[PDB]
C-alpha cells in the first residue's frame, strides 16, 4: 500500500488489539480495491473512548471498528443505531458518514450473510441458538429481523442467563419473532428443540481453545440430516460441533465463513464496495 | 507499506491538506526504515483543531504535523514549546510522550540546518529576510537563536507588518540578534542591506504562482556572486529570485532543501532515526 494525503482512515478502537488480525485483512482487500483508505488499531479503554470519537469525528475519520470493552459503550456515542443493534445493546462497527455516526453490529449481519449465501433461506424458519453472549446476542437479533419463524435460545445458569430473558424480551417486543429461553440443563427440551430446529448455532465458547475437546450436545443422534449447523468458534477451525455435524449428514458454517463475511460487511459499509472476500481468505491463509 | 496493528499514527493537521506532499514523502521515508509508523494527514482547521487534539491523545498517536491555518493556535495546545518556537509563536510539529504534548518548528530548524549544510555559518551575520510571515518567523526566531548578528526584516504594508513589528520585539528582548522591520516600499533603505548584507531570504510569496515572474529584487546589481540568498519558495523549483541568483553567481538553497531538512527533523523527533534524506530527495524528485 502506498499512502498519500488523499487516504482516509478507519479505525480500530480496543484494548488490548496490537495483535489484531483486522487491520491487516481490511488493508489488504483496501489495497486490492486500490482505495483511498487505511485501516489502523489503537488502544482505547471506556477512559479514552470518549476521547477517541471526538477525535474521529474532529479527524473526519471514516469510522472504525470497535471491540473488547468498547462494545456497549459504543452505543451511547453514535447518533444512529440499527434496529438489530438497539436489541444486541452492542456494535463493533461505526460509520462516520460526514459527521452524521451509525452503528453497526456486522458479527450479526455477518453469520446470517454467511447462511444466506450458502443458499440456506432463514426466513420462517426455528433456530436453537446456544449462548447469550455478544455473539449469541447478535446472531439472534439479526436473525430474527431477518425473518426467524422462532429462536430458542439455550443458556445455563450463569451470569448470561438474565441477560438471556432481556434479550428474549426485547426481541419478542420489537420483532414477529418468537424467542424463548431454557436451561441448557434441562436436555428433555433440548432434544426435542433440536428435533424442531432447522438451524443449530452455537454461539458459546465452548468448542474454542483450550477447551476445544468438548461440545454442548451430548450425542450426534439429537442431530438429524437436512439440519444446518453453524460455528461461531474458529479457533479450532473445526470444533467438535461440527465435527459431529458432518456425522450426521447436517450442513454446515464454519467460523472463519462469519469472520469474512462480518469483515466483509464493515468493508462495505466503509468503502460502499464489495469485499474480495476469496483472495482475502487466501492471503490471510484461511482456506487450510 | 504493509500496514498492521502495529503501526502507530503520525498526522498532519490542516486545510486544504489532500494535495500535500508531506504524506508521501514521510511515509517513503518510514517504509525505507521499515519503521511501524504511518503518516496521514487530515482536513482540520481551526474550529476542529480541539477535538483534534483530543483524539491525537485518546488514540496514543505518535504525534503529528501540524500546516495552515493551526500553526498559531497549535501552540495553545501542547504542554511544552521550545525557545524558538515560543519566539515564532507557531509551531508545525507535535510529538506526544505519553500524554504529554511537546510543540517544535522545525521550518527555522530546518531552514538554518540547509544554510549550515551547504558550509555556511550564520553565527554573526547579517541576513535581509523577506517576508512577516509563517516561514519567514520561523528562519529568523531560530537564526537569531542560532548567533545571527542582525535581521533587517522587509515586509510589505499589509497586516504581516504588524506581525513584523511584533516579531521583532520579540526577538531583540531574548536574543542577541538584533532585527529592524522596514517598508518593503523604501526601496532606497533596501539598497542599503541588500548592499551590506550576507544572506538574502525570501519568505514572501513572491515567486510561487501566480507571481511567478516575479522577484522582490529590481536588479541583478544589488547582488553578487559568494551572497547565499535563500528560496523559501518551493513550488515554481527555479523562482526569478534563483534566476537572478544562478545569473549572478550567487550560490542559493532552494525551498527543496529546507523541505528536506525540516521534515528530516521531524521524522527523528517521531521515529529517533535518522532521515534517509538522500533517498527522499531522489524519489520525491527534488533532485
Ligand atoms: N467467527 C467470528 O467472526 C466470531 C465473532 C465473535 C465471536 N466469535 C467467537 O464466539 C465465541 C463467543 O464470543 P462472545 O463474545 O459471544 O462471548 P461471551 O463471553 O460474551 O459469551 C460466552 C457465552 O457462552 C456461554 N458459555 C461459555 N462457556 C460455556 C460453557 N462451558 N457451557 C455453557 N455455556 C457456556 C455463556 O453462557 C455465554 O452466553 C467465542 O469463542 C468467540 O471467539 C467468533
Ligand atoms: N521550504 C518549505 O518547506 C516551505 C515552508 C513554508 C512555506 N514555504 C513557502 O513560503 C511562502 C510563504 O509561506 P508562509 O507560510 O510564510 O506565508 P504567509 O501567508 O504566512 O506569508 C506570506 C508573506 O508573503 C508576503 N507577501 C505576499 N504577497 C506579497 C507581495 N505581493 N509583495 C511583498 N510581500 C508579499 C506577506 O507580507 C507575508 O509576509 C509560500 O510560498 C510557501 O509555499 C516553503
Amino acid at each position: 500500500m502506498d499512502v498519500t494525503a488523499k487516504y482516509e482512515l478507519i479505525g480500530l478502537m480496543a484494548y488490548p488489539i496490537r495483535h489484531s488480525l483486522s487491520p491487516e485483512m481490511q488493508n489488504k482487500a483496501l489495497e486490492k480495491a486500490g482505495l483511498p483508505f487505511t485501516y489502523m488499531a489503537f488502544e482505547v479503554d471506556n477512559d479514552s473512548f470518549p476521547g477517541a470519537i471526538e477525535g474521529l469525528k474532529a479527524l473526519k475519520m471514516r469510522g472504525t471498528g470497535v471491540s473488547m470493552p468498547n462494545k456497549q459503550l459504543a452505543c451511547e456515542y453514535v447518533d444512529e443505531l440499527t434496529p438489530a443493534a438497539k436489541l444486541v445493546g452492542a456494535i463493533n462497527t461505526i460509520v462516520n458518514d460526514d459527521g452524521y455516526l451509525r452503528g453497526y453490529n456486522t458479527d450479526g449481519t455477518g453469520h446470517i450473510r454467511a447462511i444466506k449465501e450458502s443458499g440456506f433461506d432463514i426466513k420462517g424458519k426455528t433456530m436453537v441458538l446456544l449462548g447469550a453472549g455478544g455473539a449469541s446476542t447478535a446472531i439472534g437479533a439479526q436473525g430474527a429481523i431477518e425473518g426467524l419463524k422462532e429462536i430458542k435460545l439455550f443458556n445455563r445458569r450463569d451470569e448470561f442467563f438474565d441477560k438471556a430473558l432481556a434479550f428474549a424480551q426485547r426481541v419478542n417486543e420489537n420483532t414477529d419473532c418468537v424467542v424463548t429461553v431454557t436451561d441448557l440443563a434441562d436436555q428433555q427440551a433440548f432434544a426435542e428443540a433440536l428435533a424442531s430446529a432447522d438451524i443449530l448455532t452455537n454461539g458459546t465458547k465452548v468448542g474454542m481453545k483450550p477447551l476445544e475437546n468438548e461440545s454442548l450436545v451430548n450425542d450426534i443422534s439429537l442431530l438429524h440430516p437436512g439440519l444446518l449447523v453453524t460455528e461461531c468458534v474458529y479457533n479450532p477451525h473445526m470444533t467438535k460441533l461440527l465435527q459431529q455435524a458432518q456425522q450426521a449428514g447436517c450442513k454446515t458454517i464454519d467460523g472463519y465463513g462469519m469472520l469474512l463475511w462480518q469483515g466483509a460487511e464493515q468493508f462495505t459499509l466503509w468503502t460502499g464496495k464489495d469485499f474480495p472476500l476469496e483472495y482475502v481468505k487466501q492471503v490471510m491463509g484461511f482456506g487450510a
